[PDB]
């Protein structure tokens, strides 16, 4: 709506405080517009017709329980914009400023949060498995960059785009973790996961297979579940992701890391100028020793880095 530009203050779900960006037009709306064509965030009230309304507040003090999962979608997807302008010159994720809406309290016990095609959902939780899903800035940056992925290479979900696909979307989702530089790590969603427990998460890039998922090609899944396992089989491409940037040996392939940040650049030159609807995986090794080449010359360490990478998860 038009009104003028302010700054509340509130709480997150995990209790800490934060300012946050809003428009002011008798209340104080969830409207950033300090960023492209704006932030908008919403609220589905407990239902599941989206986008729901606008969020209104009366004093743009944002501290009640009911607030915080709406503060921190509407934070998250800020910090995600400014990842995407910042490292990668990026505008919001169709590179035209496209507005950001998000909805929260989606229905009931929800346990999820997804991109719908126009814009992101996200659930409360039912408490035990999870919380409110925008406490996760895995979680929001995860689901913003299957926004960006759907105008970008359009990887198809299911089977290997599909699973292509989610792996980029936990890629960006722990770079941008990393560049809020709040407890990082090469997990995905540990901070909105099962509250009763800790140490674990919904995935490890690290090492998928601590929750079941392949770190190898040969592993792969091939069933017809999960769109043919794209939550699955993207262990054995988060894997790969994971060595490059940190490096070891897996299964007795050495990997000489490179970095988070040359990872990013790799990925995401890969994911916006190579990689189509259809890529299997052998085609994304190959995208991504182009874009090492592109990026860092033929000869480079980076694109040694990348062929070490894809050869210790059995992807040629
Ligand atoms: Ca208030
Ligand atoms: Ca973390
Ligand atoms: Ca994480
Ligand atoms: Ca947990
Ligand atoms: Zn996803």
């Amino acid at each position: 709506i038009t009104g003028t530009s302010t700054v509340g203050v509130g709480r997150g779900v995990l209790g800490d405080q934060k300012n946050i960006n809003t428009t002011y037009s008798t209340y104080y709306y969830l409207q950033d517009n300090t960023r492209g064509n704006g932030i908008f965030t919403y609220d589905a009230k407990y239902r599941t017709t989206l986008p729901g309304s606008l969020w209104a507040d009366a004093d743009n003090q944002f501290f009640a329980s009911y607030d915080a999962p709406a503060v921190d979608a509407h934070y998250y997807a800020g910090v995600t914009y400014d990842y995407y302008k910042n490292v990668h010159n990026r505008l919001s994720y169709d590179g035209n400023n496209a507005a950001i809406r998000s909805s929260v309290h989606y229905s009931q016990g929800y346990n999820n949060a997804f991109w719908n095609g126009s814009q992101m959902v996200y659930g409360d939780g039912d408490g035990q498995t999870f919380i409110p899903l925008s406490g996760g800035i895995d979680v929001v940056a995860h689901e913003l960059t299957h926004a960006v992925t759907d105008y970008t290479a359009g990887l198809i979900y299911q089977n290997e785009s599909g699973a292509i696909n989610e792996a980029i979307s936990d890629i960006f989702g722990t770079l941008v973790e990393f560049y809020a530089n709040k407890n990082p790590d090469w997990e995905i969603g540990e901070d909105v996961y099962t509250p009763g427990i800790s140490g674990d998460s919904l995935r490890s890039m690290s090492d998928p297979a601590k929750y079941g998922d392949p770190d190898h090609y040969s592993k792969r899944y091939t069933g017809t579940q999960d769109n043919g396992g794209v939550h699955i089989n993207s262990g054995i491409i988060n894997k790969a992701a994971y060595l490059i940037s940190q490096g070891g040996t897996h299964y007795g392939v050495s990997v000489v890391g490179i970095g988070r940040d040359k990872l990013g650049k790799i990925f995401y030159r890969a994911l916006t100028q190579y990689l189509t609807p259809t890529s299997n995986f052998s085609q994304l090794r190959a995208a991504a020793v182009q874009s090492a080449t592109d990026l860092y010359g033929s000869t480079s360490q980076e694109v040694a880095s990348v062929k070490q990478a894809f050869d210790a998860v059995g992807v040629k």
